[PDB]
């Protein structure tokens, strides 16, 4: 709105840049957007803005900006601003307990299973699959809980209609094996909720790698590091997950500990080659909610 005064610059990147703004008293965030992501600023503020997208764990929404003269576009999209920055920084430094670990992966999958969920009625919302799912893309809130912040890439869903992209979009670190090899059914929108699922997998074993147990604890590191290079390519990936059959490595201390043991088999189920064998999000929710 440029009544926002831009403090401190938070974030950089290919997206544009992120940045910590006061306005009217409040701490907000302005992410900045590239004139090359202007169709990524509109789809992330078209749901904000016309689906309604509101929840606990899911970035809230302040407002969205466009200026657009002969030779000059600026994009910003304001929203509530979080201190403790992505999950990806938080772990760097912090160890977790059983009930902080569980408060981060269970209002991760609460948030997951909400934008895939579609609601019917005057005030409900489509069926949306996320397609960028990482630790960067999540925040973390002062209580410990988190919500999911990117959504420039989501895809929707409803079944009133027959309203339904891009190939081979987000990290590549990231992707499923049906993304890699190609046999992804990107006809069926289940495919990208699908996606989500191996994606929020390797969420859940960054998380596990840093909760404490019997006195031990992982540092933090990327999935697959110990296979790809930094900024790995498509193909990398492909020879990793989809020809040698590769998963992120379960440390053998978890299985001494039983809440890592439920996660390190919640981890397994998210991992299956067949993307139809994996657990939905609500049904990761429900396994979450029985450990508290
Ligand atoms: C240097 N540190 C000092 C303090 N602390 C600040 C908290 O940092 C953030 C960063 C955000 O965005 C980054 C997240 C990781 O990837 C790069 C950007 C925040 C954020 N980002 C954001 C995202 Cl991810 C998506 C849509 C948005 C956003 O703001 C406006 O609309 N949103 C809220 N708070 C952030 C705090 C750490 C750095
Ligand atoms: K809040």
């Amino acid at each position: 709105a440029r009544d926002i005064t831009l403090l401190e610059c938070v974030g950089k990147g290919r997206y544009g840049e992120v940045w910590r703004g006061s306005w009217q008293g409040e701490n907000v965030a302005v992410k900045i957007f590239s004139s090359r992501d202007e169709k990524s600023w509109f789809r992330e503020t078209e749901l904000y803005n016309t689906v309604m997208l509101r929840h606990e764990n899911i970035l809230g929404f302040i407002a969205s900006d466009m200026t657009s003269r002969h030779s000059s576009t600026q994009l910003w999209l304001i929203t509530h601003y979080h201190e403790m920055g992505s999950l990806y920084d938080y772990l760097q430094l912090t160890t977790l307990d059983t009930v902080s670990c569980l408060r981060i992966v269970l209002s991760i999958a609460s948030g997951l299973a909400h934008l895939h969920i579609e609601i019917f009625g005057t005030q409900g919302k489509p069926a949306i699959a996320h397609r960028d799912l990482k630790s960067k893309n999540i925040l973390v809130k002062k209580n410990g809980q988190c919500c999911i912040a990117d959504l420039g890439l989501a895809v929707m869903h409803s079944q009133s209609t027959n309203q339904l992209n891009n190939p081979r979009v987000g990290t590549k670190r990231y992707m499923a094996p049906e993304v890699l090899d190609e046999t992804i059914q990107v006809d069926c929108f289940d495919s990208y909720k699908r996606v989500d699922i191996w994606a929020f997998g390797l969420v859940l074993w960054e998380v596990a790698r840093r909760m404490v147990s019997n006195g031990i604890v992982e540092d933090y590191k990327p999935p697959f590091y110990d296979v790809v290079p930094n900024d790995p390519s498509f193909e990398d990936m492909r020879k990793v997950v989809c020809v040698d059959q590769q998963r992120p490595n379960i440390p053998n201390r978890w299985f001494s500990d039983p809440t890592l043991t439920s996660l390190a088999k919640l981890m397994k189920e998210c991992w299956y080659q067949n993307p139809s064998a994996r657990l939905t999000a609500l049904r990761i929710k429900k396994t979450l909610t029985k450990i508290d």
